[PDB]
């Protein structure tokens, strides 16, 4: 165990579509794998330094996978496509970063595209994002010309001979380029006196500090999150990728540079885990991969002690203990077999059948605590699934349980009526995504529905109510009769049967069998058709027939019964209300507050985080429909959204009549 916790780097690449976030990744992984695809983590080394590249999502719309790898990686290298500018949603991503207090480096991608404006980008990041850049290199030539990159901070330059990346030669700066060095290096200068009075004191003095006091005062700045140093060049054509990695090594954090996680301890006690590997075991388990020859892998990083391969964890989560067989890294065109995983270092363990992404992994004698929420998410959205023609069907059925494993967040059902198959999650793009990954991955063609918000229904006062079903079906008599009280149950509480049957008024047999018919009636209610919940029902009386009683009667009896109840009960149906933080430029306040309200929104607060503006709102899901749009179209395509479920809601009378 080569281990040292200090020249540890987790590092994960954000930036917007088509930046270069995979070419960078796969030409770093080329520069350092040369020494004698995916997966979640990736490591690697560069200059007696481990890099563990922190696989983005990605996609920034699933806001759930994000804020659980937003904790995972410490230091983040945004790419920006400098050709284009910096449209709309790549402050979306940048707004994240800031979210999760990551300390983070710029990179200018695609020097050598025609449009290359460096400059553009630069100023972008002072004035939109709020980014306060120091500018840490500056190029040689223009578009196709591009040719060489000068460091300014330790004034030396590094001409390409090819665009292979294969040819590296350190040069002097070229006489067309030495003064606009010379400026920006003291502008360099003049950023680093900010953090060091050591730096200010020869500042004023006039004296040139050396690299070491430069490069500490510039990684204390990046790690304090008070300026981001930007890097340039073409991942393409091969050109300023090698000092991209010096820079990850340089002034991004290590394991120890940042501030703790916080968990929760089995008493709700806020504890600070601090990243000590002789300590207690504490591990984070964040993504569950299907691996063609090995079986289920599951990811984890380690906050402090160490899982040792070979071992028992406790599942803090689920309550159970679980076997750690083996250890794993991922590597570029192999994988790494290991005896353990310290604090502050990632992997992926082999075996773990009960755990899930999002689960604690603490050391078996170790304090119990939770690192994430305790909390299911509702499945708030459906979507129906018709399979083409048989074969798509067995091998459709298959692939939902199949896939139920990774994602045990979606749940499938079948329509009370139409006989279909339904699948529900947590929102729009959850499902979206589930769709395709169906009929790319599973290979599976059909035709699926346009999406819809699952409701509830409920009654609001107490009835009391019977049901008979007496009809001579089928060559022979069936007999079932029942009353039953039925009353409002408090919100969330769900269902609850009671038997107060006295005088074998109704035969022992075929009480299961009025359960059985009461909840087929309780999928489908008498408003829209959606489930009914939140109700106590007390069976108290009903009678029978000597020989023509049976299952089947006190089924339908049953049925018949708690329609008529929940009809009489003045019923009411239920919507979802969902918790929306929304990030906005400041100077767009009024017109996006004057919004929510037209969505039959109610306004919590609203408190700045960096430059901008995060409003917290209550705002019911079935008017959520298409926000992404009308949110980029009101500001400019700067806005951006995030949304989680927090209760069911009685809905206004108005939105019922339009519903029934
Ligand atoms: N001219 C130029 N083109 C580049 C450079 N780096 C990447 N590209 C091109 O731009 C495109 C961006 O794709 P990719 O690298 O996958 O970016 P991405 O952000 O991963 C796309 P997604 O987020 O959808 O996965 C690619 O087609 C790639 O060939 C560069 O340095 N210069
Ligand atoms: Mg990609």
């Amino acid at each position: 165990v080569e281990y040292d916790l200090k020249r540890l780097r987790n590092i994960g690449i954000a930036a917007h579509i088509d930046a270069g976030k995979t070419t960078t990744t796969e030409r770093i992984l080329y520069y350092t794998g040369r020494i004698h695809i995916t997966a979640a983590v990736t490591t690697c080394f560069w200059k007696d330094h481990r890099i563990n590249i922190i696989d983005a999502p990605g996609h920034v719309d699933f806001t759930i996978e994000v804020e659980r790898s937003m904790r995972v990686l410490d230091g983040a290298i945004v790419v920006f496509d400098s050709s284009q500018g910096v449209e709309p949603q790549s402050e979306t991503v940048w707004r994240q970063a800031e979210k999760y207090k990551v300390p983070r480096i710029a990179f200018a991608n695609k020097m050598d595209k025609t449009g290359a404006d460096l400059w553009l980008v630069i100023r972008t990041m002072q004035e939109r994002l709020g980014a306060r850049p120091v500018v840490m290199q500056l190029p040689i030539g223009r578009e196709d010309t591009f040719s060489g990159i000068i460091d300014v901070l330790r004034m030396k330059a590094y001409t390409y001979g090819n665009d292979l990346g294969t040819d590296i030669r350190e040069i002097p700066i070229p006489e067309e380029y030495l003064d606009q060095a010379r400026e920006y290096h003291e502008k360099l200068v003049e950023v680093a006196a900010d953090f060091d009075e050591n730096i200010m004191l020869k500042y004023l003095e006039g004296e040139e500090p050396t690299e070491e006091e430069l490069v500490a005062a510039i990684r204390k700045g990046t790690i304090d999150l008070k300026i981001t140093p930007v890097f340039l060049g073409s991942a393409l054509k091969n050109k300023g990728v090698q000092l991209l990695l010096d820079a990850v090594v340089d002034y991004l954090p290590s394991p120890l540079d940042i501030p703790p996680i916080k968990g929760t301890t089995p008493e709700g006690e806020v504890v600070e885990i601090h990243p000590d590997p002789n300590g207690p075991l504490a591990a984070l388990a964040f993504k569950i991969m299907a691996d063609p020859y090995v079986g289920r892998l599951t990811f984890i990083r380690v906050y402090s002690g160490t899982l040792t391969s070979g071992s028992y964890v406790y599942n803090t989560t689920k309550g159970r203990k679980e076997r750690v067989a083996r250890l794993l890294r991922m590597h570029a065109n192999h994988r790494e077999e290991v005896e353990e995983l310290k604090a502050g270092d990632l992997g992926a363990v082999v075996g773990l059948k009960e755990t899930i992404t999002g689960d604690t992994l603490v050391g078996e004698d170790a304090p119990r605590v939770i690192l994430e929420s305790i909390e299911v998410p509702e499945p708030v959205i459906d979507v129906a699934i018709e399979p083409k023609t048989k074969a798509d069907q067995e091998k459709l059925s298959q692939a939902l349980a199949r896939l139920a494993e990774e994602d045990p967040t979606f749940r499938v059902s079948t329509h009370p009526e139409t006989g279909q198959t339904i699948i529900s999650g947590m929102g729009e793009l959850h499902l979206e995504i589930i769709v395709d990954r169906l009929k790319r991955e599973f290979k599976v063609d059909a035709n699926v529905g346009k999406p819809q918000v699952a409701y509830r229904e409920t009654i609001t006062k107490p009835v009391d109510v019977e049901g008979k079903f007496i009809r001579q079906t089928g060559g022979r008599g069936q007999y079932g009769h029942v009353k039953i009280k039925v009353e409002p149950l408090p919100r969330g509480s769900g269902f609850e049967f009671v038997n107060a049957i006295v005088g074998g008024v109704i035969p022992k047999e075929y009480i299961p069998a009025v359960q059985k018919g009461i909840e087929e009636a309780m999928q489908s209610g008498p408003l829209i058709g959606f489930p009914v919940v939140d109700i106590k029902v007390t069976l108290y009386d009903g009678s029978y027939h000597e020989v023509d009683s049976s299952e089947m009667a006190f089924k339908i009896a049953g049925s018949m019964a708690i329609k008529e109840a929940v009809q009489k009960g003045d019923p009411v149906i239920l919507e979802p209300i969902m918790r929306v933080e929304v990030t906005t430029p400041e100077e767009y306040m009024g017109d996006v507050i004057g919004d929510l309200n037209a969505r039959r929104g109610q306004i919590l607060g609203m408190e700045p985080r960096g430059n901008a503006q995060v409003i917290r709102a209550f705002v019911p899901l079935a008017e959520m429909f298409g926000y992404a749009t009308d949110l980029r179209s009101k500001t400019q395509g700067r806005g951006s959204f995030v949304m989680f479920f927090d209760h069911y809601q009685e809905v206004p009378k108005q939105v019922q009549e339009k519903l029934i």
